[PDB]
């Protein structure tokens, strides 16, 4: 079956020239609204949520883990490191690295989270431990952003990421303290105002993590608190056929608007 909302999303996709993936979970009734929900998309920086969450899980059995210093060396700097570059030849704690990765999309910070987990497979292993059989992280920053069409590396599906984001932020995949910390970090994101949030009524609140890569890959995953109703989880993935395609955050905003108007 094709709903009115799915038809609107297909029309948006057609006009955009790219490939759009959407998954909504409305926690009022647990109903789902999917568009290419089982197709794979490159996650790009949206994978930072899984890495931060995996470190939060580790911290449940180590009260001091988040205060643990990690050395930042000149050689650790990658392609986008607005926070880590300030701390080169010094240290950042795992909490500081998590906050930098989530709220500023700092790529050096992400690489330190990955290293703490023993490599990209450590992030995948955490995903499996919380019931996500779809997520895969194969590479570090910045190569996890190559976003080559048909490449399964560093991909997930909208359905899988929406389910996982729900379990992490609203469910019991993490301890209560850790879930709260994750929600706090997402709510303080600095990079999200042009993406999912731009399509939502201004009265609503949300936390999100954006992503961008090659092939004009433009992503956002959000937990949303709409005025006067139960929270939503929304993931919007978008990727384009040319390697050097421009970002299209407006497409994500449009998808979010269609979803909101369909409630
Ligand atoms: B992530 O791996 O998508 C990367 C981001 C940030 C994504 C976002 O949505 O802010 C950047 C930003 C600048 C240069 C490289 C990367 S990788």
């Amino acid at each position: 079956q094709t709903s009115a909302v799915q038809q609107k999303l297909a029309a948006l996709e057609k006009s955009s020239g790219g490939r759009l993936g959407v998954a909504l979970i409305d926690t009022a009734d647990n109903t789902q609204v999917l568009y290419r929900g089982d197709e794979r998309f490159p996650m790009c920086s949206t994978s930072k949520v899984m890495a931060a969450a995996a470190v939060l899980k580790q911290s449940e059995t180590q009260k001091q883990l988040l205060n643990q210093p990690v050395e930042i060396k000149p050689a650790d700097l990658v392609n986008y490191n607005p926070i880590a570059e300030k701390h080169v030849n010094g240290t950042m704690t795992l909490a500081e690295l998590s906050a930098a990765a989530l709220q500023y999309s700092d790529n050096t910070a992400m690489n330190k989270l990955i290293a703490q987990l023993g490599g990209p497979g450590g992030v995948t292993a955490f995903a499996r431990a919380i019931g996500d059989e779809t997520f895969r992280l194969d590479r570090t920053e910045p190569t996890l952003n190559t976003a080559i069409p048909g490449d399964p590396r560093d991909t997930t599906t909208p359905r899988a990421m929406a389910q996982t984001l729900r379990q992490l932020t609203l469910g019991h995949a993490l301890g209560e303290t850790q879930r709260a910390q994750l929600v706090t970090w997402l709510k303080g994101n600095t990079t999200g105002a042009a993406s999912i949030r731009a399509g939502l009524p201004t009265s609503w609140t949300a936390g999100d993590k954006t992503g961008s890569g090659d092939y004009g890959t433009t992503n956002d995953i959000a937990v949303i608190w709409p005025q006067g109703r139960a929270p939503l989880v929304l993931v919007t993935y978008f990727t384009q056929p040319q390697q050097n395609a421009e970002s299209r955050r407006d497409v994500l905003a449009s998808a979010a608007r269609i979803i909101a108007e369909g409630l």
